[PDB]
């Protein structure tokens, strides 16, 4: 079982590779500015019920909302 | 209620500023301080985000907006 | 436990903005210092203006304009 | 007669007597000549800003928030 | 077949494999999607720059110097 | 004897108040951006033959060339 | 020869970059690194300063230029 | 004690740019990495590009383009 899950479902300590961004144009532009494009590696640093999620991409930290994070499909490493 | 960065909110969305993650004065002077009520009027994905705080309209860059954590109503 | 105008608050007093008096021009002037309903404000000092801190940022405000800010003291 | 620069109107003149804020604020303000002892005249000011000022004969636009960091003795 | 992004021509595609520089450089570059594993296509590039690139379908203009910090495996 | 001298002639440790900027328009605009306008206080922090001079104005440090510094007339404190 | 900040040099002036007093990459990529020869073509008091380094023309902001120490020839 | 193209320099080598070969386009390409006559350059490492440091800033340069930079080794 390969684990392919939305970034919104990943928890502190998880790492993975982005495989797909859901939602075309506006979504891609909102996400690419946090380095979230296919092939980038993400580590989840912190998360709560209610968001936000704190991630690290290429050594840079970002906060992302659970909603937008649902559009990022990640294969866990 | 979800907490999201201001840059991710849509037009029409309202929220309460929770916290800011140097541009501090700049942010405070657009009303963006913990407890304030904001409404997003326009987001470009893109940027700037156009918001209203306390009935006053401001345009904020997407980079800066990404550091404002907002409790979405 | 009172709501008072910011103009009446003393050094060290902390409170929550609950009401801005006096129209769009007043609101436009005050939001430059973070003063909108819900914001937390501390008076640091009061012949001169009041020195306040909002969101960790220090500003000077005249007693005239500060009289338009209703604040619930904490 | 000490006022925040942000509340000075068109035509008002004064001397800067105090700057609030850290190094960051002082650096921004000194780029517009705003340091203790400098003379400032407000040229145009509306609710929303920017304020148009003149310092040492040079014109600058200052935002209303940043102007709220500057205390001036009115002349 | 590893090249600096700054030397890639119009039409060249590749995968970012390394970013040079400190936190500052990484932050600027991640704002344009440039992180290890990302796919980049150069759209226009002249001596002087900026280079026009596309990452994840989004277009960006990158300066020639900053592009010299990005190593890409050409495809 | 009141000491009124160009900033170019002042040495590390000197403090004074700017009294006059020589040269009208272009000079004033170049200098006001370092806080050098009449009434500002300057401290000289470092100087050499050949420049530059390092000053502090309102707690902010600037380097100025000896040539431009010749246009700043200062009353020593 | 005098050492002056680049922002203070006039059109026609040439110099050698001595040293820089974060924008480091930005500066290096306009050729502004110790030992380079620069010519000032235009200064606005004002800004930007227009320079030539190694035969290539750049415009640099007055703030940034004020941190480049140049040995004036 | 030689002048060599940057393309021939090894890890740790330091030198002074003395000549750029190949016209305005070459010069325009190289100045983006600080490479103009007089600049000091260090080679950090050489299937891939050369990694250099100029003015404390790290860049990658292809051996093709690096062949146009004449450098007096220190």
């Amino acid at each position: 079982m390969l684990m392919v899950v939305p970034l919104s479902e990943m928890g502190p300590g998880d790492k993975g590779i982005v495989v797909n961004i859901l939602g075309g144009h506006n979504a891609r532009q909102k996400l690419v500015s946090m380095g979230l494009t296919p092939g980038a590696t993400i580590q989840v640093l912190e998360s709560h019920p209610m968001g936000p999620i704190i991630i690290s991409v290429g050594g840079v930290r970002f906060a992302i909302g659970k909603g937008l994070a649902g559009r990022v499909m990640v294969r866990k490493l």
